[PDB]
């Protein structure tokens, strides 16, 4: 078959892949990005389509404008299980037309020298001499089966992790996902009968009975259009998520016009710390494939762009040292862990705590205000549950006279702090990875026991 040579092959054109291509463009490298979907459908994976504005600023990512921005967001309303307590968290964000913005990032990258092949699937990994050296591609637009050699492969295939799962299991880059370390999520976009009240605010409903292990949401895409859905924890033996959706939709969205359904669908959502290493010999993994999703609120589009940024930086470093080993690409880990990874690890622990709380716990915690918005902002943005904040919450929890998991909040905060420092001390070289990973596992397995 025909053979082509590129500096970098990016597999997947989602938020992760497109950002990597964008950040790498116009810097002396010959880059190819491929995606199985047609151009017009790239980026249309079921999503809430809510992304913080801060991510676009930090990474120098172009703001979503025109038809790419459906609704401006100025905050989030958080509802208690009994709907009695409502927390308001202010902050600027965007409700996106995800495919439209995704395709512009691709189009701009293409205008900057990046070659993009749609309707192209990476079938077989080229793994020779202990290295990832490219992939076999099938372009069904031209019915060609091409062999493409690259110095670095950027695996950005989303939750399917379809490419790296075909690599030898001895590679640390083939680390798989535990069922309980993920959520299944489902959403629909419908027009509403009445205009949406406070349509510039997202709505999140916490309820372990209507959405166990996750939450319900109501994300306005306009004055009369809303992205409504839910997420539940996988590996728990829960019935189909659509059973939950169909049963409790009217409670969280009584205003929707069910005859005006625009889109519907669901997918898997990783909810844990990222891959212990997101780089190895000749390969970097980003996005959902590298588990870059926020373990608490399930947001992954912002951190996917971050992973693409770090992938670009690491690859440039590799070419400047002529070293495409794990060691040569190791800055990928250092960059991402400091930018978002260390936060994920802390929130990974906090998630396990939150998912085991009862509705009574959450009702009590919110009504009695165990934490304030100043620290809630600090919590899900820096991953830090300050010990002073936990102490203040524990003094309130001490007023509870019934048995509750809430009483372990101080211990949870200490565990979050411990694993946070452990990730900030990420191994400088691949030779220290195994020792560090086992130390992380010990912290996690210990914490799981402490919740019982
Ligand atoms: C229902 C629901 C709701 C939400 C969310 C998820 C879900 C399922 N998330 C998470 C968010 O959707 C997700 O984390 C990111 O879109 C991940 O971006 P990626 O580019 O990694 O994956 P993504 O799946 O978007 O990209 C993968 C791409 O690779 C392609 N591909 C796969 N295998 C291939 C192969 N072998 N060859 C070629 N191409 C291949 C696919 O075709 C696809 O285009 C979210 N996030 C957030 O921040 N805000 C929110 O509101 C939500 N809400
Ligand atoms: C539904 C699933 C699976 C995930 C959703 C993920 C979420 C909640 C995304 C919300 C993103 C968004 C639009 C946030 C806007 C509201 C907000 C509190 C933003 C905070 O970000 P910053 O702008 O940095 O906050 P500051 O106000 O401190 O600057
Ligand atoms: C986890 C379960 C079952 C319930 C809790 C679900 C919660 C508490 C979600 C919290 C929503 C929240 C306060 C989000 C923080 C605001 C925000 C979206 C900031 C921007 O996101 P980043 O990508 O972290 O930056």
């Amino acid at each position: 078959m025909k053979e082509l040579k590129y500096d970098v092959l990016i597999i997947g054109g989602g938020f992760a892949g497109s950002s990597a291509a964008y950040q790498l463009s116009r810097r002396g490298l010959k880059i190819l990005l491929v995606d199985s979907k047609p151009w017009n459908r790239i980026g249309d994976k079921p999503c809430g389509d809510a992304v913080s504005k801060a991510h676009f600023d930090k990474l120098g990512m172009p703001y979503p404008k025109g038809e790419e921005l459906e609704n401006k967001i100025n905050g989030i309303k958080l509802y208690s299980p009994d709907m009695q307590t409502v927390w308001t968290v202010n902050g600027e964000g965007f409700e996106l037309n995800a495919p439209l913005y995704n395709q512009r990032v691709l189009k701009e990258a293409q205008d900057r020298g990046v070659e993009i092949w749609d309707l192209t699937t990476a079938m077989k990994p080229i793994f020779e001499d202990g290295y990832v050296k490219g992939a076999v591609l099938f372009n069904r637009r031209t019915n060609e089966e091409l062999t493409v050699y690259s110095k670095v492969v950027v695996e950005a295939t989303g939750y399917s992790r379809s490419f790296r799962s075909k690599l030898p299991p001895e590679l640390p880059i083939t680390e798989d996902l535990d069922d309980k370390d993920a959520d299944v999520a489902y959403r629909e976009v419908l027009l509403t009968k009445e205009d949406i009240e406070d349509h510039d605010y997202l709505r999140i409903f916490i309820d372990q009975e209507t959405s166990p292990g996750g939450y319900w949401w109501y994300f306005p895409k306009g004055k009369n259009k809303v992205n409504v859905g839910l997420g539940i924890q996988g590996g728990m033996g829960y019935p189909s998520i659509h059973e939950y959706y169909k049963k409790y939709l009217d409670k969280y969205a009584p205003d929707v016009d069910k005859s005006k359904l625009l889109v519907k669908g669901g997918a898997l959502v990783p909810t844990r710390r990222p891959l212990y290493t997101m780089a190895w010999n000749g390969i970097i993994v980003i996005g959902d494939s590298g588990f870059t999703v926020n373990p608490v609120h399930g947001g992954g589009k912002g951190s996917a762009m971050i992973s693409g940024y770090c992938a670009a930086k690491a690859i440039l470093s590799a070419f400047e040292t002529g070293d495409f080993s794990a060691s040569g690409l190791w800055d990928m880990n250092i960059c991402y862990v400091n930018e978002y990874g260390a936060k994920q690890a802390s929130l990974d622990i906090f998630r396990r705590f939150l998912q085991k709380l009862s509705n009574d716990d959450i009702n009590y915690g919110m009504k009695k205000k165990i934490i304030k918005e100043e620290d809630l902002h600090e919590a899900s943005e820096k991953g830090d549950l300050h010990l002073s904040v936990a102490d203040k919450a524990m003094r309130v929890i001490s007023g509870l006279g019934r048995p509750s998991l809430l009483f372990k909040l101080k211990a949870v905060a200490e565990s979050m702090k411990k694993i946070k420092e452990l990730y900030l001390n990420y191994p400088r070289s691949p030779s220290s990875l195994g020792s560090w990973r086992r130390e992380v596992d010990n912290v996690l397995t210990e914490f799981n026991k402490s919740l019982s």
